[PDB]
């Protein structure tokens, strides 16, 4: 699965244990993430169907999964999934970040970790997508994480890490996980998140 290959590669940069956890991943639009999920121990997935798309009988099936049909993730509730979760992934597409992070926020628990995939040609203003549906300008895929940490922030997430994700898009943009935690020890600086990104940025997937 190439939904499997990106979150690892998050899971891993990041040092995210998903043993024993309750997670949310908030746009199943494959089974991708959720698999992922199950393979390295969650106890207990909900996975939002938030729009078209069905999830394989298999996944549904299984008991540590439940399946979610919900218009927007911007109307996910901790009532509506059964109680806070201690991570949740998000992979959601057409959509910035800004006007789903607060209902993300809200399905969290306060030691939880929340990694959003940061998408820049959702992010990005009119006529700042290049040919091809791409962000070519670095500079703007690096103001693209930096505005969704600060929307974080104002949230009261902090910036914990920023890494690549190791496969870009299927039209060729380049994507990029954050990892928000509002609860945490080492939370990056202004200076440190502006590190961490033009790392991520120069290195590309």
């Amino acid at each position: 699965s190439r939904g499997a290959h990106k979150l690892v590669g998050a899971l891993e940069a990041f040092a995210i244990a998903v043993a024993g956890r309750r997670c949310l991943d908030a746009g199943a639009s494959t089974g991708g993430f959720t698999e992922v999920l199950l393979d390295r121990g969650a106890a207990h997935v909900v996975a939002a169907d938030v729009g078209y798309g069905q999830l394989a009988w298999s996944l549904r099936n299984d008991p540590r999964v439940v399946v979610l049909e919900r218009t927007n993730a911007r109307g996910l509730t901790p009532e509506a999934i059964g109680g806070r979760v201690d991570l949740v992934v998000a992979d959601l597409s057409f959509i910035s970040l800004a006007t789903v992070l607060p209902a993300l926020v809200g399905c969290a628990s306060r030691d939880a970790d929340i990694v959003p995939l940061v998408k820049p040609q959702f992010e990005v203003g009119k006529g700042q997508v290049g040919p091809g549906g791409v962000v070519h300008d670095p500079q703007l895929r690096a103001r693209s994480v930096l505005a969704v940490a600060r929307r974080a922030q104002e949230l009261g997430w902090h910036s914990v890490g920023v890494k690549a994700s190791p496969l870009p898009g299927p039209s060729g943009n380049v994507e990029y996980f954050l990892w928000l935690r509002t609860q945490t020890d080492r939370a990056l600086s202004a200076k440190g998140l502006e590190d961490a990104v033009h790392r991520a940025i120069s290195e590309g997937p």
